[PDB]
Protein backbone atom coordinates (compact mmCIF):
# COMPACT_ATOMS: atom_id res chain seq x y z
CA UNK A 1 0.00 0.00 0.00
CA UNK A 2 2.68 2.26 1.20
CA UNK A 3 3.38 3.32 -2.58
CA UNK A 4 0.55 2.23 -4.56
CA UNK A 5 -0.91 5.88 -4.94
CA UNK A 6 2.67 7.41 -5.56
CA UNK A 7 2.50 4.87 -8.23
CA UNK A 8 -0.87 6.04 -9.88
CA UNK A 9 0.53 9.79 -9.84
CA UNK A 10 3.48 8.91 -11.49
CA UNK A 11 2.05 6.87 -14.42
CA UNK A 12 -0.69 9.47 -14.89
CA UNK A 13 2.37 12.09 -14.98
CA UNK A 14 3.76 10.19 -17.47
CA UNK A 15 1.18 9.40 -19.93
CA UNK A 16 0.73 12.95 -20.14
CA UNK A 17 4.23 13.66 -21.47
CA UNK A 18 3.29 10.64 -24.03
CA UNK A 19 -0.68 11.85 -24.77
CA UNK A 20 -1.01 13.22 -27.97
CA UNK A 21 -1.88 16.98 -26.90
CA UNK A 22 1.59 16.96 -25.28
CA UNK A 23 3.30 15.30 -28.31
CA UNK A 24 2.00 17.25 -30.88
CA UNK A 25 3.99 20.39 -28.77
CA UNK A 26 6.40 18.53 -27.33
CA UNK A 27 9.56 19.36 -29.75
CA UNK A 28 12.30 18.15 -26.88
CA UNK A 29 10.88 14.97 -25.96
CA UNK A 30 10.39 14.03 -29.61
CA UNK A 31 13.88 14.86 -30.84
CA UNK A 32 15.18 12.67 -27.73
CA UNK A 33 13.53 9.34 -29.58
CA UNK A 34 14.88 6.85 -31.87
CA UNK A 35 13.59 6.19 -34.86
CA UNK A 36 11.43 3.56 -33.35
CA UNK A 37 10.04 6.14 -30.64
CA UNK A 38 11.73 5.02 -27.53
CA UNK A 39 12.71 6.86 -25.09
CA UNK A 40 15.62 6.73 -21.88
CA UNK A 41 13.10 5.57 -18.80
CA UNK A 42 15.53 8.01 -16.63
CA UNK A 43 14.72 10.73 -18.89
CA UNK A 44 11.52 10.69 -18.05
CA UNK A 45 12.39 9.95 -14.21
CA UNK A 46 15.32 13.29 -14.80
CA UNK A 47 11.93 15.17 -15.23
CA UNK A 48 11.01 18.12 -12.55
CA UNK A 49 7.06 16.47 -12.04
CA UNK A 50 8.44 13.03 -12.20
CA UNK A 51 11.58 13.53 -10.20
CA UNK A 52 9.13 15.62 -7.73
CA UNK A 53 7.08 12.35 -7.09
CA UNK A 54 10.35 10.22 -7.01
CA UNK A 55 14.00 8.73 -7.91
CA UNK A 56 12.93 5.34 -7.31
CA UNK A 57 13.60 3.59 -10.64
CA UNK A 58 11.76 0.78 -9.30
CA UNK A 59 8.88 2.25 -8.59
CA UNK A 60 9.07 4.58 -12.05
CA UNK A 61 9.38 1.26 -14.12
CA UNK A 62 6.47 -0.61 -12.22
CA UNK A 63 4.14 2.63 -13.21
CA UNK A 64 5.14 1.88 -16.21
CA UNK A 65 3.87 -1.32 -16.33
CA UNK A 66 0.58 -0.63 -15.23
CA UNK A 67 -0.07 1.96 -18.52
CA UNK A 68 -1.85 0.56 -21.01
CA UNK A 69 -0.57 3.77 -23.42
CA UNK A 70 3.60 3.15 -23.12
CA UNK A 71 5.54 0.42 -23.30
CA UNK A 72 8.79 -0.36 -21.98
CA UNK A 73 11.15 -2.47 -24.23
CA UNK A 74 14.39 -2.89 -21.56
CA UNK A 75 15.61 0.73 -20.21
CA UNK A 76 13.47 2.68 -23.07
CA UNK A 77 9.89 3.38 -22.88
CA UNK A 78 7.65 4.88 -26.11
CA UNK A 79 3.93 5.74 -26.81
CA UNK A 80 1.83 2.33 -27.86
CA UNK A 81 0.17 3.76 -30.61
CA UNK A 82 1.68 4.66 -33.93
CA UNK A 83 4.71 5.50 -31.87
CA UNK A 84 6.89 6.27 -35.56
CA UNK A 85 5.09 9.29 -35.90
CA UNK A 86 6.54 11.29 -33.29
CA UNK A 87 10.45 11.20 -33.75
CA UNK A 88 12.50 14.41 -34.62
CA UNK A 89 15.66 15.23 -35.91
CA UNK A 90 17.85 16.16 -32.83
Amino acid sequence: HSQELLKDYIKRQIEYYFSVDNLERDFFLRRKMDADGFLPITLIASFHRVQALTTDISLIFAALKDSKVVEIVDEKVRRREEPEKWPLPP
